[PDB]
């Protein structure tokens, strides 16, 4: 039912780069880039919360030709345009090191995909996983924990279950439950998609909720910069009563890391009833309820 590996490595789809757009806006750190390709040509299908490989041209430091990495799907079955024609990428140039020649490291698939130029062909492969999907049922109530480019499957979700076309598209997903998105990023000009999140909210503010956490220009109570687990560790209480709900899932995506932070808030507040939440969240794991993807 759920579409996975039409595509492999040993033969790719070659997909077409029909837009290449940056989503870090002026005052930002770092790049983060919107990129669409063309999946006309192929039978390229796949759902919210998958991914997608991409093998990058070039041979590593040994020889031998790259591999893929695995991408977040950042549009949802239909695409941007909502035609079935295309999938989206939310792509982070990867970058390091200290001063030591060559001192510059710039990732490669990352930094291939973030300077793609439009009509330029891309091998894609997958769709992969099955973790991160999300419920057929319209009124489930959606936890989103997302720090950088791990709002990639929060928009695919999102876009599903907001955008104007895609209600149209969509008739047996009329989306009537509540979902709360808490997204990390430095600055405001990172939030990533940040119009069309906050359009989301202002059309629907009884089925969205949107809490940023801005590391350089907000402090927690202890002082410290602003993470998401600080406003989870805020939120703790309420963020309980809701994964309470037998229908509640919750989505964990970005860089490793913030799933302790997360954890520890969310333990003091299960334990107040008695509950151990390790215990309970093995169990929502196992219900696939509590969906994780960081890397
Ligand atoms: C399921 C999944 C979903 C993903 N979704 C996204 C996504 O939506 N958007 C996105 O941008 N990326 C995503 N990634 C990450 C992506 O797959 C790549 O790993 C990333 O883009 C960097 O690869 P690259 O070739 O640029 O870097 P590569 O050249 O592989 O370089 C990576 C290497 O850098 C080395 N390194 C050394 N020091 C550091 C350091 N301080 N910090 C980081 N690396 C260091 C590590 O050894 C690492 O193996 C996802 C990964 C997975 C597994």
């Amino acid at each position: 039912d759920v579409p996975v590996n039409l595509y492999r490595p040993n033969a790719p789809f070659i997909g077409k780069v029909i837009s290449n757009e940056p989503l870090v806006k002026e005052g930002g750190i770092g790049i983060v880039q919107h990129i669409k390709f063309d999946l006309t040509g192929g039978n390229l299908k796949y759902i919210e919360g998958q991914s997608i490989g991409i093998i990058p041209p070039g041979v590593d430091k040994n020889g031998k030709p790259e591999k893929l990495r695995l991408y977040s799907i950042a549009s949802t079955r239909h695409g941007d345009d909502v035609d079935d024609k295309t999938i989206s990428l939310c792509v982070r140039q990867l970058y390091f090191k200290h001063p030591e020649f060559p001192e510059t490291v710039y990732g490669v698939c990352s930094t291939y995909l973030t300077h793609i130029e439009p009509g330029s062909e891309v091998k894609i492969t997958g769709p992969v996983g099955k973790e991160m999907l999300l419920p057929d049922d319209p009124e489930a109530n959606v936890i989103m924990l997302a720090t950088g480019t791990g709002i990639a499957p929060m928009r695919t979700y999102l876009w599903r279950m907001f955008k104007d076309a895609e209600r149209a598209a969509n008739p047996e997903y009329q989306f009537k439950g509540f979902s709360w998105l808490v997204f990390g990023v430095p600055t405001t000009p990172n939030i990533l998609y940040k119009e069309e999140l906050e359009e989301i909210q202002q059309k629907y503010p009884d089925n969205f909720r949107l809490t940023y956490a801005i590391s350089r220009e907000q402090k927690n109570p202890q002082g410290g910069r602003m993470y998401i687990q600080d406003r989870v560790a805020e939120h703790a209480d309420e963020l309980w009563q809701l994964i309470k709900n037998q229908k509640t899932h919750t989505y964990i995506c970005g860089l490793r890391g913030m799933e302790e932070g997360i954890d520890a808030a969310l333990s003091a507040a299960a334990a107040k009833e008695g509950v151990t939440w390790s215990d309970y969240q093995k169990d929502l794991k196992k219900a696939g309820r509590w969906h994780v993807e960081t890397y």
